[PDB]
């Protein structure tokens, strides 16, 4: 089953992502194949999958940037029918915007079937061109046709996945308590995490006893990622992953505040020092408190 | 004994505070009597008292605004000697900048005696004028002379005072844990707290599911007070009081994030809702976690 999340949806046949052209919020904005760069924010190519309760394996697909929904034009079962961005809502009954997503015959890629037409999201002719038409097209759940097969490359973690990542870390103090703020988190590439840090002005901040010390840097960095989240994305129903941790050294005589993020595989945490922008597998403190 | 803290130092005879003229960081900036407004930030009139270890009841007095020290000019024991702002350090051995502060004969006001000259901070002639000379002057620990008597009006709380304030509150959840970030906190009048909130742009922010919801507003408000702290004050060795709390309703089925501050008497907390700028004795949640 596809879990609730943010996915980069990549064609199984050619290296083309599902892309809402120019990220435009206009109704009828064409959704097309476009090339992508790994370990970046592919700004027009992220999709919030929202499960519809009481309809098995069916979702809305919301462009994280535009806040508009993958829409099969007039819900036509005709092959070649336009797939566009269109205004809607996460739990809409509009079947132009409802998508049954289940594993392809290869067991790793998915097919995307319009709930109303029962036709499939097709990268027309397997065209690897930037701006290649994606359409609703006749097909079957079992065939190998790669025009209609899509890797759902997962870009978010549930809170529960975040917890699992922290609990797998060997620098957690015996007294650790974690405070969970949200349910679903876009995981940032370090390159993006670092850019948000630079854009916060924190690289310019100086350490000052109590008035601007490690707790002030850690919380400024979490607030800056929360600000960036609301200012960058028009979709709702997710947060941006950026943790705060208070830690203690081995001697038990020094406390420090810092940030953490997750690895590309989402399986482990990495510590971030907001006073120099370093990433570390070991920051020299054992976390006794985190919030994220 | 005077505790480590930030004090508004007010003459016992007339309503004049010790004021570093124009808050100037220039060496030899005159320190004078000036009128004040209660329940405001008196920007040039706050003094960080730092106890010197191994010298009983003796302190540096650092202007919170200027980051410069109360300085008896050339340490002269002559009556009429200038008291100025001067560059120095919190644990200086320069006795021009060391002050023995102990209760006056009335048991409530203090006398301020230069550790080197043994002469007293005197509001010359009890002059209530704005800009009235303050000087080192001959005197005795026991006399009633109000020119030389000073109420130390305490503006900070220790972390321990903050804890006592929270523990006195009746909206603390059974599972509550408090995470202490600093040691000494300037307590803001609501009028100032509110201004920092308005100046953060938070009144303009909209509630968005997970992407900018109550946790995002609470942490943006704490970061904005930390920013205001470093940008407003040149002294070090204190923080600005602004709490974050996560709470749960009576039903146990809803969690909310909010801020809190302290009362003017420092004895109790007040909840702040950063989504509407309201202050409340009861926000409808019992705090299970705070950091401050
Ligand atoms: C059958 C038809 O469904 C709705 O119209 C859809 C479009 O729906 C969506 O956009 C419209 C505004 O253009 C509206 O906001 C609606 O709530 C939203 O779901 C859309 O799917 C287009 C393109 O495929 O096709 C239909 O026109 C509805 O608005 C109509 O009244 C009517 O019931
Ligand atoms: C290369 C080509 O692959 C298959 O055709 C696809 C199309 O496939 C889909 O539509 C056809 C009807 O045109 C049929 O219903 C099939 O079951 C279904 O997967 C479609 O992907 C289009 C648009 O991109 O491209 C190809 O024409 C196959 O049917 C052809 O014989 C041939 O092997
Ligand atoms: C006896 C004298 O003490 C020091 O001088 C003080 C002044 O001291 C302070 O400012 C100077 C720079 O002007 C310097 O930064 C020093 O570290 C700091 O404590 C000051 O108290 C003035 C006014 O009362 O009087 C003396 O000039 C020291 O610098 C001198 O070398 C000398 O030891
Ligand atoms: C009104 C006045 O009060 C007292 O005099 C103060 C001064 O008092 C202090 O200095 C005098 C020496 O001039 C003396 O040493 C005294 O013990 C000490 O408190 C002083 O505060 C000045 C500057 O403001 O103003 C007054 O002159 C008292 O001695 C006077 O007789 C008279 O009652
Ligand atoms: C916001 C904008 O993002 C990039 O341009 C997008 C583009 O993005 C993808 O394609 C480019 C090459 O054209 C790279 O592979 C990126 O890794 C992809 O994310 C597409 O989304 C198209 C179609 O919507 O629109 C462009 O705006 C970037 O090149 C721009 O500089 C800018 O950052
Ligand atoms: C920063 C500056 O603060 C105020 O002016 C100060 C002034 O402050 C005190 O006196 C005024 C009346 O003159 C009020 O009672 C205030 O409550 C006091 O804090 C003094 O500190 C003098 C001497 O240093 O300098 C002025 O700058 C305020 O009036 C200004 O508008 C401004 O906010
Ligand atoms: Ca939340
Ligand atoms: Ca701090
Ligand atoms: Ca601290
Ligand atoms: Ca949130
Ligand atoms: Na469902
Ligand atoms: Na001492």
């Amino acid at each position: 089953s596809l879990r609730r999340g943010i996915y980069h949806i990549e064609n199984a046949g050619v290296p083309s992502a599902i892309d809402l052209k120019d990220g435009s919020s206009s109704d009828g904005t064409p959704i097309v194949g476009w090339q992508f760069t790994p370990d970046t924010i592919n700004w027009h190519q992220l999709w919030l999958a929202e499960p519809i309760p009481n309809v098995a394996d069916t979702f809305t697909l919301c462009n994280l940037f535009s806040g508009t929904y993958m829409d099969l034009y007039n819900g036509s079962s005709e092959a070649g029918t336009a797939v566009n961005g269109w205004q809607g809502t996460a739990f809409t009954t509009n079947p132009h915007q409802l998508w049954t997503i289940k594993k392809s015959s290869d067991g790793t890629s998915y097919k995307i079937q319009n709930y109303g037409s029962k036709t499939f999201v097709d990268l027309v002719n397997g065209d690897s061109s930037d701006g290649a038409k994606i359409a609703g097209w006749t097909g079957t759940w079992d065939e190998g046709n790669p025009h209609q097969k899509w890797y759902f490359n997962r870009m978010s973690v549930s809170s529960a996945e975040a917890q699992a990542a922290i609990a797998r870390n060997p620098h957690i103090h015996g007294t650790y308590r974690g405070y969970i703020l949200d349910g679903e988190y876009l995981v940032l590439p370090n390159a993006t995490f670092t850019q948000i840090w630079k854009d916060s002005g924190l690289p310019g901040s100086k350490w000052r006893e109590q008035i601007y010390d490690c707790d002030d840097f850690a919380i400024a960095m979490k607030a800056a990622v929360g600000k960036w989240g609301a200012d960058s994305w028009k979709a709702n129903g997710f947060a941006i992953f950026c943790g705060v941790m208070l830690g203690v050294n081995k001697a038990g005589d020094a406390a420090h505040a810092y940030n953490f993020t997750l690895t590309k595989d989402h399986a482990d945490i990495v510590f971030f020092e907001p006073q120099n922008g370093g990433y570390l597998n070991d920051i020299g403190y054992d976390s006794y408190m985190a919030f994220y």
